[PDB]
């Protein structure tokens, strides 16, 4: 019975921790910012395939340890926030030393797409910039009913299955 361990990373206030109660608790609870580090681990079918999934939404021992030995990385940013956007080459730079790699599972999640007055970067420019890294491109809502949750972390699963 395999365990993915997946680490969701990106800019402060992006919807990390929204992506990831939504995904494991299928709840949105508004400016909810966890008090304490909370660790999640669900048995979850994909594609007919059981896995454990186990996740962490990011000083931490915990952090780097999951940085370390994690299978692979969601980068959010919010559409938005420019600079959270701005911001995903450090993420992808960091991902690539710790695992010593040209290439690591991961997908570019453009986050907060039912704020549709307040997006400032486009679904092109997204899509440009997962194009210059070569990693899938997915957009997310965490607010009920949410949009491309599961698929997000589905999606990541098979990015490691078919790497
Ligand atoms: N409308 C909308 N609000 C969202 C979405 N995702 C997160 N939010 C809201 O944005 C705020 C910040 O979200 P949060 O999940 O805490 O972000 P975070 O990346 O975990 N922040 P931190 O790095 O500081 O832990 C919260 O008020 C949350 O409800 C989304 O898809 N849509
Ligand atoms: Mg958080």
């Amino acid at each position: 019975l395999p365990t993915y361990k997946l680490v969701v990373v990106g800019d402060g206030g992006v919807g990390k921790s929204a992506l990831t109660i939504q995904f494991f608790q299928k709840i949105f609870v508004p400016d909810y910012d966890p008090t304490i580090e909370d660790s999640y681990l669900k048995h979850t079918e994909i594609d007919n395939q059981w896995a454990i999934l186990d996740v962490l939404d990011t000083f931490s021992a915990m952090r780097e340890q999951y940085m370390r030995t994690g299978d692979g990385f969601l980068i959010v940013y919010s559409v938005t926030d420019k600079a959270s956007f701005e911001h995903v080459d450090r993420f992808h730079q960091l991902i690539l030393r710790v695992k010593d790699r040209e290439s690591f599972p991961m997908i570019l999640v453009a986050n907060k797409v039912d704020l549709m007055h307040l997006r400032k970067v486009t679904r092109d420019q997204g899509k440009e910039m997962a194009t210059k890294y070569n990693i899938p491109y997915i957009e997310t809502s965490a607010k009920d009913p949410p949009l491309n949750v599961d698929k997000t972390f589905h999606d990541l699963v098979r990015v490691i299955r078919q790497q």
